[PDB]
């Protein structure tokens, strides 16, 4: 009843799911699936109430009915007064980035390089690059732009898939969870660290907190910003520290999302659960804490500050606003409005 069962992606999550339930009091339960969509019919069947996703996911949901509930705040310098709950959000940077000693790929040089994608249908990872590359080829053939990629997500034996790992074992090559080595922010951007790749399509905020001693996991301990650059549009390549006049685009943050009819309920225990197990809660730290996962990015972006309320009572268009939906819309007219499912 006043009960809400969140959706996991994958085994990992599940893992962390579980955790989550326990401490709650049985006030979460988990239902898991192996891929986002996945999880999006769960909730549609009735059978899950929500889960969080990132702006390309809500897109997709949108058009099946699901709404945005609460959205993820990071931190920030301004409105800073404000208390997190009621701070609008601001939206994250999408940037290309390559190694530095990789002297002269620029934006207009990416034909035939290699790529490392978040996962198809993302927004830094493969919407935003994908949606210019588009649009500067004036062509839909953006699976033969890259001579090879991992883009989770995509057909297995295609070239978009080429560059994929899959887990420990070889097994789940290219799945959109993360079971493959190489998915989601810190998979994309390890696929470029690691040398896979050349570029890596994440956000702003992956690069920091994968340098400078930020994250001690094995491939990310030696790994310096100064070895990094970010591709501009102009043609031009910049340090990290320039993301803000240095970024393919400005994107909408990772929000919950849930059937229309169980909007209500669910946001109600979110900001109940928070209390307890978000930045400063009463169990966080000393229990568990929702916003950890030790840089893999689990339920929810390990950067999450707290979940904060909407205001406008935004549909899922106006939550992705019209800059946004009008690029997916393009971009999906290479591969007509009805639920997917
Ligand atoms: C599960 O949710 C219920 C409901 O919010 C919590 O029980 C409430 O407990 C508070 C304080 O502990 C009481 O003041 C309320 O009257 C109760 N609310 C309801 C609707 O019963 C319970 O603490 C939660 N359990 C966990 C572990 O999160
Ligand atoms: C790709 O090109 C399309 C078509 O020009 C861009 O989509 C349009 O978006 C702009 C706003 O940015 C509107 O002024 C146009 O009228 C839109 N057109 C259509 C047909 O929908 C799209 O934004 C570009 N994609 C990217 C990622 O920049
Ligand atoms: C790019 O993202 C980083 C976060 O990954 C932003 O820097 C953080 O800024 C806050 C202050 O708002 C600091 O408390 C953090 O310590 C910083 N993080 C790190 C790891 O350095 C940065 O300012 C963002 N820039 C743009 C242009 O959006
Ligand atoms: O997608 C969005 C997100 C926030 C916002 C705020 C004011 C006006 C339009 C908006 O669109
Ligand atoms: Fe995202
Ligand atoms: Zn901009
Ligand atoms: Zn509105």
């Amino acid at each position: 009843y006043t009960r809400v069962v969140w959706c996991a992606v994958g085994p990992e999550e599940q893992k962390k799911c579980q955790q989550w339930s326990q401490q709650s009091g049985q006030n979460v339960t988990c239902a898991t699936a192996s891929t986002t969509d996945d999880c999006i019919v769960l909730v549609l069947k009735g059978e899950a109430d929500a889960l969080n996703l990132d702006g390309g996911y809500i897109y997709t949901a949108g058009k099946c009915g699901l709404v945005p509930v609460l959205a993820e705040n990071r931190k920030s310098s301004k409105h800073s007064s404000l208390d997190c709950v009621l701070r609008p959000t601001e939206g994250y940077l999408a940037v290309a980035v390559v190694k530095k000693a990789n002297e002269g790929l620029t934006w207009n040089s990416l034909k035939d390089k290699k790529s490392c994608h978040t996962a198809v249908d993302r927004t830094a990872g493969w919407n935003i690059p994908m949606g210019l590359i588009v649009n500067q080829t004036g062509s839909c053939a953006f699976d033969e732009f890259f001579s090879q990629s991992c883009a989770p997500g995509a057909d297995p034996k295609s070239r978009l898939c080429a560059l994929c790992a899959g887990d420990d074992q070889g097994l789940d090559k290219c799945v959109p969870n993360s079971k493959e080595k190489y998915y989601g922010y810190t998979g994309a951007f390890r696929c470029l660290a690691e040398d896979v790749g050349d570029v890596a399509f994440v956000k702003n905020d992956t690069v920091w907190e994968n340098t400078n001693g930020e994250s001690t996991a094995d491939w990310a301990k030696n790994l310096k910003r100064e070895d990094f650059r970010l591709l501009c549009l102009d043609g031009t390549r910049k340090p990290v520290t320039e993301a803000q006049s240095c970024h393919l685009a400005v994107a909408p943050n990772h929000a919950v999302v849930s059937r229309s009819d169980r909007a209500a309920h669910v946001e109600q225990v979110l900001l109940h659960q928070q209390a307890l197990f978000g930045k400063n809660g009463k169990n966080c730290p000393d229990k568990f804490c929702l916003f950890k996962s030790e840089t893999k990015n689990l339920l929810f972006n390990d950067n999450t500050e707290c979940l904060a309320k909407l205001g406008g009572r935004p549909t899922y268009e106006e939550y992705l606003g019209t800059e946004y939906v009008t690029a997916i819309a393009n971009l999906k007219k290479c591969s007509l409005e009805a639920c997917a499912f």
